[PDB]
């Protein structure tokens, strides 16, 4: 019941410099962690690459360089990249780190010991790109980098290769019952609930035995060896998967430097995941291989999959090589980082491929970010409006005043609700809608003309915008972690009571609570231009 908070990211392929992509998906893993330590929970936010590989070590080759060298210095972008992005994240892994090496072989051979895993063969299709197995119902005819006739994936539209091979196979047809099983025990474990159903569909009709080795000299030989079979190399995936055990069971510094492997998962508490989150294109060997691996290890499986889409840009498919490019740190340099990131999560839920173009950015920020929060903030902490710069003492409370301190007071179980699903963009609209219910009565009541015409109602009104910007700004911190703070400072809300779930409560700051003080010129967000 009370264990660490354990959410985590996929570890991303090293064999291209990181896009938006990744950076949504470990926002979306940033933005849980940060809002579960907002209710005073332990948690862990797991991050990283994946680095073994034919795709990797191909990569590598192409470039001209060793595959140390190559992986070493993608990692390094990755990493940079997010230190840039400004995540909260606890650790980042690599799979190329000897004690990840080690907690692979250690399940490999729990699943050998298992019964589980034999020798077999594959014979059929592969995409390099993915790492992943195909039928021929998965493939169909399209061109190749010469523009000759091919095969590809109808998932990914990648080159698929027929592979015939001797290799370890993992038991996965065994699993079937067992995954449905658990599938309908919890309904609510994979997210959005349309991909949730495509997984039992899938498995419903039956699952092939899964190749977990593959001959080295195919890898060149660039991947984790199989215990007791140097010829073999574990399936990329299958050591990819690993991740998230590993991750459970270091011990990081101050530093973010991993220090030490424990033996056993429940002696840090956070195996297994609360929310493994990832993109659609990942989801069978979240939500079939990894829980059929671990069942067969007797380790327990984790709570909630989160499975989003994909992004485009002005309409259009992303890339470099096509002419449409969608860099988040530029973009972040021009109208914010927390900005940027509030649309990213607004924008789209995870059932959506989301689109961002300059205009719809402009207009998010425009319209939600500086019309509706930052024009509050401004409001109520206004010299003009709140003359003695501090939290008024209210006075009688009205029916209209009422109505708003109940939508105020319902926000937090709301919010909390939406963020456990997760479903973060509902979880934004439902404090929008409480923010822009404040603004409406701020118009209603305009305070401005009170302080001349009725102080005590000013007061009253004040008291109540102001409470309702502290709990509608605590509600967002997650999503706006740098200019929640910068609220706060201006409403001089006391360190204490930025954080735990008794600051939900609607009355946390005391009347007499201090303004914080204010900066001549300061905007909370600066609107832009309209070309
Ligand atoms: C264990 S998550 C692995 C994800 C994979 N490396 C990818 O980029 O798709």
């Amino acid at each position: 019941v009370e264990k660490v908070f354990f959410v985590t990211s996929p570890i991303y392929y090293v064999n291209a410099a990181p896009h938006i992509g990744h950076v949504y998906s470990t926002l979306i893993t940033d933005v849980i962690g940060r809002y579960h330590r907002v209710k005073g929970e332990r948690v862990f936010a797991l991050t990283g690459t994946d680095e073994h590989g034919q795709k990797v070590a191909e990569a590598a080759k192409q470039k001209q360089v060793s595959p140390y060298d190559f992986t070493t210095a993608v990692a390094g972008e990755f990493k940079k990249c997010f230190e840039q992005m400004d995540y909260s994240i606890d650790y980042f892994i690599r799979t190329t780190n000897e004690q990840h090496k080690a907690v692979v072989k250690e399940l490999w051979t729990k699943l050998e010991q298992k019964g589980d895993i034999y020798l077999g063969r594959y014979e059929g299709w592969y995409s390099i790109s993915d790492e992943s197995f195909l039928t021929p119902q998965n493939i169909t005819d399209g061109v190749d980098k010469d523009g000759n006739p091919c095969k590809v994936s109808l998932e990914s539209g990648h080159v698929v290769t027929w592979v015939s091979e001797e290799n370890y196979m993992f038991r996965l047809s065994a699993f079937r019952e067992r995954l449905l099983e658990w599938y309908h025990a919890n309904p609510g474990c994979i997210v959005p609930e349309f991909r949730r159903r495509e997984v039992i569909r899938a498995v419903e009709k039956g699952l092939p035995d899964l190749s977990v080795s593959r001959a080295r000299a195919t890898l060149h030989n660039w991947a984790i060896p199989v215990p007791g079979n140097p010829d073999h190399c574990v399936y990329v995936w299958l050591d990819a998967l690993t991740n998230y055990l590993t991750g459970s069971r270091l011990r990081v510094d101050e530093s973010g430097k991993e220090v030490s492997l424990v033996d056993d998962f429940n002696e840090l508490e956070r195996f297994p995941a609360d929310v493994h989150v990832i993109g659609k294109d990942i989801l069978k060997f979240h939500a079939i291989y990894w829980p059929a691996f671990l069942l067969s290890a007797g380790l327990p499986l984790p709570k909630k999959i989160v499975a989003h889409g994909w992004w485009t840009k002005d309409r259009k498919k992303i890339s470099k090589s096509l002419g449409n490019v969608f860099d988040p740190v530029e973009k972040a340099e021009e109208f914010g980082y927390d900005a940027l990131k509030y649309f990213l999560l607004r924008e789209s839920g995870f059932s959506d491929d989301g689109d961002y173009s300059d205009k719809n950015m402009i207009a998010r920020l425009n319209g939600e970010l500086a019309d509706t929060l930052g024009n509050l903030v401004m409001r109520c902490t206004s010299a003009k409006i709140n003359v003695n710069g501090e939290w008024p003492s209210p006075a009688a409370y009205t029916e209209e005043d009422e109505s708003l301190i109940q939508l105020i007071k319902d926000l937090p179980g709301t919010a909390d609700h939406y963020y456990l699903i997760p479903d973060i963009q509902k979880a934004i609209i439902a404090v929008f809608d409480v923010l822009r219910a404040i603004n409406a009565y701020v118009t209603d009541m305009a305070p401005w003309k009170l302080v001349k015409t009725d102080p005590e109602r000013l007061r009253t009104v004040l008291y109540i915008t102001l409470e309702g910007v502290r709990v509608t700004t605590l509600l967002l911190s997650p999503i706006l972690p740098r200019k929640s703070v910068v609220i706060f400072d201006m409403l001089g809300v006391p360190e204490v009571h930025r954080k735990g779930i008794e600051n939900f409560e609607f009355g946390a700051v005391p009347p007499g609570t201090r303004l914080g003080p204010a900066v001549e010129g300061e905007v909370l967000f600066s609107k832009r231009s309209t070309e």
